[PDB]
């Protein structure tokens, strides 16, 4: 029976087998007041405190959200579906220890990605008890609200003042601050690390004046505040509340006469109506996300990345091989994830206008031309690959590479990885290749469990990132020391050296897409 | 009369007259609770408090340990046997000050070596009266505890959890910064001097965080945590421990019945079988030493030296010319303290099965292959000297120098010294030249008595040394600034520059043994 | 009427008019307990609390002292000794304020030298009324003890310590940490200067870890502790403290009882055998001073020098063109202040012979082989020049040079200056040139009093100096920016540039003597 007293009242754990050792699990401990009735779209309430034992022995609910219906019965996409009830009721975290009690451990929190509108911490492929086991850190995780719930904003209007769901994970930040030693944990290193919008969120975190003291260092996986759907401007932000108000019965002439109508309505037609606010949207489409809100967020935030204006710490940055791919069977024309998905230059071009629906023909015409320039024999899966690349490069890979060499150039360590393998079960069809989110599961460590069928070279291949993401925590340095490893370099501006994460051998290589961003970061903002 | 309060107590002292002066030594204060019946293999429990006098006129009881029974009668090994009475009752500490009291002086803390397994701070060569007479230094000795009684571990079992010697030498270091204000020392002036596996341990201290606060700065004498012998793996330790309760009869199911039935024995019951928890060992064996505990060491020390995780402060660290010889007399086959153990190949073949028992054909063949290309004549003594070579370059020598490197790539000063000076009194042969542990009498200043016939070159030769150790201590810099002496360079990355000690003439050299460093560390880890 | 209330009780100040302004003087405050009865030969004690004012309107008593009687009537020696009662009683010092009352302003302390044997703070050439009148600074100066009942030594007995003068000088620095503030100066901003003993004391204060918070910077002029004069070893202290003891009647076995019976003789017959306790002396000799006490000084300050163990700070040092000719007329055969003092090599000779007793024949063949080559006519001066050089290099510039080199090693700015003005008031005939001890009347501003018949030129080149001197207190720079004045180069190792300081042109100048300094630096220490 292992029970800890926390600042807001015991909470008691359960104890989990794991590799022959013990980690003890505290899954869905609460750390706000419940957001319900009038505290929907407000910043969170901090907790009161019980009486009695909270009993932390399963995950809790997670937020209410929109699920992906599009591949109903297939694993590929059902895996990232929350799997426990959705409820309003959601502000808990999972805190994961090895046994016997640590003394003074690194403390990972991980924060989930879906776009600032889906996700929960509770996914198999977010399981932090391999890593408690195996490097004897303590994790974290928590739930934070989702969609219009999380990210509404009436700029300047606290009864909706945007970036909620930034403010959820800050609370579960202070949290850990006043709690995690009694569980073993040191406040004082703490690195946050998180996939996509997850990723984009740590990086805000680094941003934001409230986070400078909550964490020591960050990992930023396939995602940054700079890529392109992750800061809604103000002006969208109010517009789209105002489509929300329209579609919902709930236009007003008074603002907060808006959102107190908006506090009656069940959160089932605040859902349903999200995927409107927007003339078109496109598979990548944020319809609620972060935004300038003058309170998390003091400036916009390429201002703040430009001239200094963040927490000076180390950082690990890194993307996939195959991003761009998850997207294209999530409308693009032609594209399949039951064929090969060959695709006409017709077809691309349709493709482009699903993915740049706002961009004029000029626009779209300077992608093509330089995705289309071929190397070289006529290649019937020409236009597939090129399509992939866009999505990815634009969204992902070049956002990540821009983000990393000017935090970089303020003098702080920098370490870029670019993942490059695909897991032997993945479930979507090889043309996809090393997909978004298919790295989560290696960091995590579920290759190590022998009982799940990945390759040896898979369980070896997690070992060593597990062992280097644990480094880089307790140390600021990913480097696996003992086994004749690749040295990871140091990033920096000039050379841009980055560490190739693969079964087969480990590279060191220079200028990750070098033309491709120069493309996307120098001409097309112009556009 | 002296008599000093310290924060547990009145200590009484006593007056020595030392080269026409005098100085006050308070031998056997108490620094922790006796580690008897319920605390054997605990952490030492801090002091209660006594009313009335302590008497701390004779040195206290040593450690109980096994006694080296080689050699009965002989003055070179029986001078390392312990000479006072066998106890657990041995945690105690001794002081040494300048007579008139001193203001602010520095204060030099001496932690024996032994394997781990034997030693006591009572030795004549330990006796810290000449170096408080003549440079006006404290100088501190604790007894910390040895063997499985020091070094048992079930590791995270806290009625076992390993390292309690490298505890009982922290708390007295604690006892220091608390306590030696009143007997006129600088608490914030505080160096910890060690020879071999007191040099491991001072080396483990600049690991460990609960030291950091403990003292200023660091010498080593040949020894270092990254020696093949200092640090027990988890895996070893726990199997040594188990193989203990099997050979007492002490096997239970559960672990803490283990223990509990430990601490029923009587402590010549675990002596008696502490040498066999190892199917074979050799002349270094330490069966019971340092293990990764997660308290006093919280990772595996080889990643926390090269991810630059360790105070940093400056260090001087040197090893002696024939570190090797030593060993051989305890079992190499063709060897003999009485005579000049002119050994063939085939003895030098079997002296490396002796040395490494576990290792492969192909290892020892390595081995071999690297000492036996003669420069040049066929000299009867070339085994003879290889063998020693091979024993002393990878036990001590390359592991100094490698850790040497590793420390000063931080950016910290570092001073290295090569001791290539024969006593005139050593009682061991000639063949085994300068050999481990006599240049303790040097740095400890017995030459500068007159009345011992050591030579006048050898007085001169203590007596610089003496003074290079205390400036190192006072000021960082080991120099003797007065009499025209040869500079002592930082030891760099880079050129390696390094200082000989020997009556004859100091020199500046450069890469101590690089081609057969490179050997032990670049390609005999992979074997 | 200017009353101040300080920490001990109020004083009462009295105007001067100077320069058609006011400023305020406060002479003669006490700063300690009168050393007196069981006090003789202790630390001062500090003082107890007035009731009432204490009217600071006169200069107090000088400490005891033998005076210079070698020529009556004669101002030119006169000026120095002292000018008010000679007392045991004498530990006073004295304040000069700017009026009005200023705010927060930089604070000047002067130490006078007088071999540690005579000199007092009341000398007209250190009358501080023209600095605060002009430069708007505070100038205070101390009275501390002198000879033995400043500097008798029995190393490490609390009744007759060693360096009571030296720990005089440190109880008037706290007393201006703890008042100057109500007199309107700053604590934070006080430079100490000093000339001869009294810059040898200064550079002791650099070294002393009881001073260190005392004071910001440092002016040596023409002094330094590594003088050869500057401080006494143990075992000649011991020696002459006991040849003292011989001389009164006062042997005695126990020591405690020696200093017991020192403490019933009148001062005068201590004064009378202070000339008599070494074997012979020369016109530098300096009997009782400065010596390592393990308190004041904890090392010999050779050895804190060379390893950098002092207060880092700016420095600003400097001598004068002829500082031994001086002394060639307090014993030398052939010179005198009367005649142009042409001597003869045999004279020449027997002059090194009166300046180097203890040295052997060799060592002063060496002197006559270094200065006697000559450059060339033979001029009959010859002889007369290389006497004064000699002493003047070996006792002053040498010294402070050398000083100046080690203490910028550790990386702070010196500024050198080399003073070549022979006052045109100067009562010494015209062969002794820019002699020792005649910069000072410059430094304190006595040249800007047109009524005193100095030239013009000469209150030109005080008004510089005087501004140099106070910028160099208040900013660490010594430049006169507004003139366009020659800019001071920091001193540095390699280049060793100084500044020139005279009537006619200020020069840029490097290596002063570099070629004597050699000889005395390098190899006399040797002979
Ligand atoms: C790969 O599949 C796409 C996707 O559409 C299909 O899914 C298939 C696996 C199959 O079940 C099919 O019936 C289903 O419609 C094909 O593109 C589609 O092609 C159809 C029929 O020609 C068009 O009219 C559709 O609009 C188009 N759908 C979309 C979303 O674009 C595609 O041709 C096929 N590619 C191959 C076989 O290479
Ligand atoms: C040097 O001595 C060794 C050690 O053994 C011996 O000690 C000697 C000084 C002597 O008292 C001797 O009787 C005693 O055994 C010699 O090696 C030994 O040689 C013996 C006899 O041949 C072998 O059978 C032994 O096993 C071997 N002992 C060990 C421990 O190896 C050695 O030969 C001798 N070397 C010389 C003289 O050069
Ligand atoms: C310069 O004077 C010295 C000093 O001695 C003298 O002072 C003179 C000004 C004068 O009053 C004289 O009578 C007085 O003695 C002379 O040296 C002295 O010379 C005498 C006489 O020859 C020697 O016997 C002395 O020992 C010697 N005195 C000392 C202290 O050395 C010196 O010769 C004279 N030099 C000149 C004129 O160039
Ligand atoms: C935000 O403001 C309007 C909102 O118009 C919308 O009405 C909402 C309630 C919702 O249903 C939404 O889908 C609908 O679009 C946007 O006006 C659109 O602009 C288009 C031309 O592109 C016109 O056709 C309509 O006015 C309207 N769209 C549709 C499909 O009817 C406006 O574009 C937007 N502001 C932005 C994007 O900055
Ligand atoms: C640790 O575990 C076993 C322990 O075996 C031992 O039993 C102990 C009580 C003790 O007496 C010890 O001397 C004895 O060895 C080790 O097994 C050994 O392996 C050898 C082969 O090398 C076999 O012969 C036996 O099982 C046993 N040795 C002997 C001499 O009988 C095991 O080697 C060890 N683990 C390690 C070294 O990692
Ligand atoms: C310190 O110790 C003795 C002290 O001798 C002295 O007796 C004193 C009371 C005093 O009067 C002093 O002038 C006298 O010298 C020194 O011994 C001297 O050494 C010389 C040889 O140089 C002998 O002639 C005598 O013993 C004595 N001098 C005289 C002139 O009579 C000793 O030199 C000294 N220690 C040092 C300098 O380190
Ligand atoms: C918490 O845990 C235990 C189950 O072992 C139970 O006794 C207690 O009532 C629980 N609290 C609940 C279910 O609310
Ligand atoms: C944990 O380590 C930090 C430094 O990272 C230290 O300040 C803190 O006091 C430690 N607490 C422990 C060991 O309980
Ligand atoms: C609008 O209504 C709110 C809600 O009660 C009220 O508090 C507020 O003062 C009104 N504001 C404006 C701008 O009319
Ligand atoms: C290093 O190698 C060992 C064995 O050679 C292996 O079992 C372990 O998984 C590796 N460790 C890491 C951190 O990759
Ligand atoms: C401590 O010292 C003195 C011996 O001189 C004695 O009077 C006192 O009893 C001693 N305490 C003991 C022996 O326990
Ligand atoms: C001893 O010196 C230290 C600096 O090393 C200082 O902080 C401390 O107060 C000193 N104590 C004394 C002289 O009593
Ligand atoms: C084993 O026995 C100990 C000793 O009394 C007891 O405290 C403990 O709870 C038991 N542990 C296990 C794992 O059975
Ligand atoms: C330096 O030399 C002197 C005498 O020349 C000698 O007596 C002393 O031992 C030496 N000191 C050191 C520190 O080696
Ligand atoms: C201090 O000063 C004034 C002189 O103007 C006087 O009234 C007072 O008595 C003095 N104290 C003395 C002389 O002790
Ligand atoms: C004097 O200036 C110092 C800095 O040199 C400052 O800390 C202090 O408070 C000042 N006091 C005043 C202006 O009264
Ligand atoms: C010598 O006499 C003093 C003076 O009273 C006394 O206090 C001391 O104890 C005695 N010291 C020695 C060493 O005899
Ligand atoms: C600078 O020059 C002026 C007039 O030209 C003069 O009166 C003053 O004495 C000089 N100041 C200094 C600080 O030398
Ligand atoms: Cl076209
Ligand atoms: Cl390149
Ligand atoms: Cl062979
Ligand atoms: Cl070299
Ligand atoms: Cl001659
Ligand atoms: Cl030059
Ligand atoms: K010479
Ligand atoms: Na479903
Ligand atoms: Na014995
Ligand atoms: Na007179």
């Amino acid at each position: 029976d292992i029970i800890i007293a926390t600042k807001n009242g015991k909470v008691r754990g359960m104890q989990l087998t794991v590799f022959g050792g013990t980690v003890t699990a505290f899954l869905g401990i609460p750390y706000a007041q419940p957001p319900l009735g009038r505290l929907r779209f407000k910043k969170p309430q901090s907790l009161t405190k019980w009486s009695d034992i909270w009993n932390a022995t399963k995950y809790a609910n997670s937020c209410c959200q929109n699920i992906d219906q599009s591949f109903p019965g297939f694993h590929g996409s059902e895996m990232w579906n929350p799997n426990t009830d959705l409820s309003e009721d959601c502000l808990y975290l999972n805190v994961w220890i090895p046994a016997p009690k640590p003394k003074n451990a690194t403390v990972l929190i991980w924060i989930y990605g879906g776009g600032f509108q889906t996700g929960t911490s509770s996914l198999h492929v977010y399981d932090g008890k391999f890593l408690a086991r195996v490097e004897r850190v303590i994790v974290v995780s928590m739930n934070y609200r989702v969609g219009a719930l999380g990210f509404l904003a009436l700029p300047g209007n606290p009864e909706a003042p945007g970036n909620m769901g930034l403010f959820d994970q800050q609370l579960a930040l202070q949290w850990v601050q006043k709690n995690i030693a009694a569980f073993g944990g040191n406040p004082k290193s703490v690195t946050l690390f998180g996939e996509s919008a997850g990723a984009a969120s740590v990086s805000l975190h680094l941003l934001s004046p409230g986070s400078h003291s909550l964490f020591t260092r960050a990992i930023l996986q396939s995602g940054s505040f700079n890529a392109p759907w992750a800061v809604t401007s103000l002006y969208e932000a109010r517009n789209r509340t105002l489509n929300l108000a329209k579609l919902t019965g709930c236009s007003r002439e008074n603002e907060t006469e808006i959102i107190k109508c908006l506090r009656n309505k069940d959160p089932q037609e605040i859902l349903l109506n999200e995927a409107f606010v927007v003339p078109y949207g496109t598979p990548l489409s944020v319809n609620f996300g972060p935004t300038v809100d003058g309170d998390f967020l003091t400036d916009m935030p390429d201002i703040l990345l430009e001239l200094g204006q963040f927490k000076k710490t180390q950082i690990l940055v890194g993307v996939n091989k195959d991003e761009g791919t998850a997207f294209l069977v999530y409308g693009a024309p032609g594209f399949s994830k039951d064929n090969n998905s060959i695709i006409t230059r017709k077809e691309f071009q349709e493709g482009l206008k699903i993915f740049f629906p706002g961009v004029s023909e000029f626009g779209k015409e300077s992608i093509l031309f330089h995705y289309t320039d071929w190397v070289d024999d006529q290649r019937p899966e020409n236009y597939r690959e090129a399509l992939g690349d866009v999505v990815g490069d634009y969204n992902f890979i070049c956002p990540a590479l821009e983000f990393t060499k000017k935090f970089s150039e303020w003098g702080n360590n920098a370490f870029f990885y670019y993942f490059e393998h695909r897991s032997s079960k993945l479930p979507w069809p090889e043309w996809m290749g090393v997909m978004h989110g298919y790295e989560i599961e290696f960091v995590f460590g579920l290759p190590l469990e022998r009982r799940d069928q990945y390759t040896k070279a898979e369980e070896i291949l997690s070992r060593s990132i597990v062992k280097r993401w644990a480094n880089f925590a307790k140390y600021g340095n990913p480097q696996e020391t003992q086994n004749q490893s690749t040295s990871w370099p140091v990033f920096k501006s000039t050379e841009q050296k980055y560490l190739t994460l693969n079964t087969e051998s480990t590279r060191i290589m220079t200028k990750l897409r070098a033309q491709q961003c120069r493309f996307w970061t120098s001409f097309f903002p112009k556009v």
